[PDB]
Parts: structure tokens; sequence; C-alpha cells
């Protein structure tokens, strides 16, 4: 097979709860087969921590939807795009509405992410187009807390579509609302101007077949 | 409790992933029956955030295992005690190793809470008594990330025992390690010298048959 079979080292990834649970596992699987002798470590944190770990060299790759593509000291690459969905009890009024609207949604107590995490600004901007503030009864740092309080009757949720919405957890159900909110990007961030072991560049290629190692590198070293 | 049918206001509780998921829901159900007209809001955050929100009055009650009982500006009451347990795949060597010792566990990749959160220091200290550092292969902000990576194969997990609760892990098993680590405590904190609405005082009581309302007030106020 491959030439990367005795490649060794330690790849440290810093990431959020969202990608840790809903996107990375697949990629990690692929990477462990490809690089069996490379130790992989993860640190979970907020976007702001992820950016600091990057600028200190405490992590090799940072993965999040916020603050990586706007840091002078990093360089970030698109991984995939995603949208929020509505998470509601299986028989909630909103399930007998249609077309779903922002007006519609703004009527219910809302359970979603704190500011500056998992696309929260997209939710806010969506309502702002209609002059509205959302009724936020729970500010979560993760989709799992959201599911708990939707199940518990406290309000409806806005979550990342990939948080599976919640397909398994029965009595809950995801309603697609692509038409109401703008898209998000998950970013792959590296420290600007910093050389990296081979398995680091290879790792970006595994998340996004659309990236080329040459172009990524040429672009980290621009400065 | 028809005395309190028309009690109204906003109760803001600040808390961690752990209690938001595994202990509060029950209490919150109780509270919503008792106080149907009071609006309940939750903020999820790190223990240090929680302390700040209390200092600022941005939250009425703070609930966490760390940093509340040692802040000069807060007053904290014990809610209950809890221990870590060991989360491993169904067919893992550790399920075949018997008596489970620190030294044994120390051999494997650990997936556990980051320092400062969900009793991590009970873990570090336990190991330090044996001259050991744990191999942290993933440092987590919450127990669901830990579940995902243990399931994936990355390593074994040290998790709060209470996170087993619901939809309990398919092909994972919890091994009892109370004899190996010390207990943790979950605190209920209020701002010291702060006056409150009647329902805040009740929430605390509702949480703990131990404390009475008068003793809570007396002790928050005494300084």
């Amino acid at each position: 097979s491959h030439m990367t079979n005795d490649t060794s080292g330690v790849l440290t990834i810093a990431t959020t709860h969202t990608q840790a649970r809903y996107s990375l596992p697949e990629v990690i699987k692929a990477f462990r087969e490809l690089f069996p002798e490379v130790r992989l470590e993860l640190i979970q944190g907020t976007p702001q921590e992820i950016a600091t770990l990057l600028q200190n060299g405490e992590a090799d790759i940072g993965i999040a939807s916020e603050r990586l593509s706007n840091d002078p000291q990093l360089v970030a690459f698109p991984w995939f795009r995603w949208h929020h969905s509505l998470l509601v009890p299986h028989d909630h009024p909103l399930t007998q509405i249609s077309p779903l609207t922002l007006e519609s949604i703004a009527k219910w107590p809302l359970i979603t992410y704190r500011q500056g995490i998992t696309g929260r600004s997209r939710i806010d901007d969506a309502f702002a187009r209609k002059g509205l503030l959302a009724d936020i009864v729970l500010s979560a740092q993760d989709s799992d807390v959201i599911k708990t309080y939707v199940a518990l009757g406290l309000g409806i949720g806005l979550v990342a579509e990939q948080s599976s919405g919640e397909q398994e957890e029965e009595n809950l159900i995801r309603l697609d609302t692509r038409h109401l909110f703008d898209a998000n990007t998950v970013w792959l961030g590296l420290k600007r101007g910093q050389l990296q072991r081979n398995y680091v560049w290879r790792f970006l290629e595994l998340c996004n077949a659309g990236l080329s190692v040459e172009d990524i590198k040429r672009q980290v070293m621009e400065s």
C-alpha cells in the first residue's frame, strides 16, 4: 500500500463540541488507517481558546466555525458549509405550520447557542432582517444541552443540522430551515508562517478533497 | 403551592454541562409546577464564568462543582456528592482486569475533563499519589464528547457517574472506581449579602431537603 505507513509523530487538534461529535470521527477513522503510527490528540475548547492554542503552537490544527478566518495570525481553509435547523417536540404547533417563517419561529421561547459560538450570529442576523430579537430562554455551549431542554418542554431549539438535529432521540424532530438562515463554514486553521510535519498537511486534504497540499502550503508561507 | 400560583419574574440559573444534563432537569420540572408563572432562564458556562455572572448579578443562582465554595464574594451550599467512574468498550481488557487499580488504569490513553472542570483534580491527585501522570489523549469540556471518543476507539474515559443516566451507552460499560478517586461536591452559590425574590430562596430548598429557607437567608446575609 502507502508510503505513510511508518510515518510517526503527534498530531494535536483543537476543536469545538460540534465537530468533535458530528464531523471529526469519520475523518479520524480515515487518518488512523492512513497513519497508524501517528499519535492523535484532541483538545476541546471555545473558538477563542482554539485560536490561542494555535498562536502558541500548543495545537497543530484548529477547527471551528468562528474566529479563525479573521485572525491576522492564522490562515484558515474551508472544510464544509452547514445550516441551522429547528428542533421541536414531535407534535409541536410548529410542525403543523407551513411554510416555516422567522415570524413563526420568533413566537416561541428559543433554546440555542451563546454568542460567538456555532453560528449564533447567523441566527441573530436572520431575525435582525425582520426587526426582531429572538426570545432566548437558554444559552448553551453545546447541542446536547439544547436537546435536553427541548425534550423537557422548555422551548424549541435552533441547532446545527449535523448535530443530527436529533433523529435518534425520539419524540424530537428536526425541521429544515435552510431558506431562513445564511450558511456557515467550518474552518481548518493553521498558524501563519509555520512549517508543519507531513501528516498535518495530509490531514486537511482528508477533510476537503478540494484542497491541494501545494496551495495550502504556498499560502501559509505567503508571509 | 396555590400560595405561589401567580408568583412571577425571571429566574436566571448559570450552570455547567454536567448539571444541565444530568441533575437539573428533574428539579426544573418540579420548579415549573410549583411556580408556573415564573420564567426560568439558563446560561451554560465554565465554573469561572459562573462565578463572574454571580458577582455581576447577571445570574441569580450558580451551580458547579468547582470554584464556588472558595470565592470570598459568594456563598455556596452543598447539593450532593458524586464520583467519577470508568467508561470502556464492551470487550476491553479492563473489563477483564480485576481489582482495578490506579496503576492499571494509568497504562491506557485517557479521555477525560480538562483541568479545572468536573473534578479533574481528583483524578490528577489520585494519580500523583502513585507518582504518576495520566496520559490525556483527549481533554474534554463535557461528558458527551468523552462518550463519542471512547466509542470510537481513541481510549478509555473517566466520567462523572451521573452521566450514565439516559439512553445509556450501547456497547460501552461503566466500571466502578469509587475506591480509587475521592468524591466531588456540587455547589449551589448565591452572591453574598444579596437580597432575592421569593422563588430563588425556594429553588435552593427544593434542591436540598437538608437546608431550610431561613438558614439559607441567614447565612447569605450574616456578613
